[PDB]
């Protein structure tokens, strides 16, 4: 038994007045997101010198198209993940020489564009290996269920 | 289109040499975990004065059974989520009067036991509403896929 099933098993024994069924899916959702981020995605970003969430900024700017420049608001709306601390991430990336601030726009530098062009290839290869245990149909069904859950929020 | 599908759509246009299919499921996994934690679960914990991750410590101690006392190692292995900073969470909970340190064991106080007995009821009710958009079968299928993905790590 994994953490979530063992936990639900203990609750049914200790608090039988409770219906702890919902704990499994949401506990596995949070643990999977945490373990994959911590042990799979972020070490790869770290090989490229990218902190948690800095990849998203570079990736969002790159896939917007030349000249790879977005307002900070467009940058937030087009981000893959709605995490916070966007001002401090742009600051960090500017000190590293990967973004600059034109006009208000945030723009990939040439070094930033090359970095993300390299990183995204290794990223998607890393992602497929993260999902290799799921079949193509299992991945698509998992993307459907996550969309339905996410729309419901 | 959600964030993940719009992002994949942009990549297929900007980097057609890439296969960005894996981005949807893992982007939706991370965004769903983040939005549910931020906008659904943690505000409820906050109503009870519980910081992110402090609920897990109390819940783990409670469902272990009387006298609700575990070693910090048993506490980590039985946690629902393998998040870090466990020493600083036990410190925080001890200053609040919800855990104490017997012998090395971490133990719910009476106030801590009552708090988690109250919180867990509101927690599971809150969780069902988080998952209300999914059918009982959709939730079970989502728990199966997340287990397969999590075992594969
Ligand atoms: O275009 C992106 N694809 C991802 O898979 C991803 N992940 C992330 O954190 N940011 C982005 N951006
Ligand atoms: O027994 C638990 N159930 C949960 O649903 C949960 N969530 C969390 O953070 N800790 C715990 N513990």
């Amino acid at each position: 038994m994994d953490r979530a099933a063992h936990a639900v098993e203990q609750w049914r024994s200790e608090r039988p007045d409770l219906d702890p069924s919902s704990m499994i899916v949401l506990g596995r959702l949070q643990e999977a997101a945490l373990v994959i981020a911590r042990d799979r995605l972020n070490p790869l970003f770290a090989r490229y010198g990218l902190q948690p969430g800095e990849f998203d900024v570079l990736a969002t700017l790159r896939r917007s198209g030349a000249p790879y420049a977005l307002t900070p608001t467009a940058l937030y709306d087009a981000a893959m993940i709605s995490s916070g601390s966007m001002t401090n991430r742009i600051d960090r990336l500017e000190k590293a020489g990967w973004v600059e601030r034109r006009a208000t726009l945030v723009a990939l530098t040439s070094a930033g564009r090359a970095l993300i062009d390299d990183a995204v290839v290794a990223h998607v290869d890393n992602q497929r290996r993260v999902l290799s245990a799921l079949s193509a149909a299992e991945q698509r069904q998992l993307a459907k269920l996550l969309d339905k859950l996410l729309q419901g929020q």
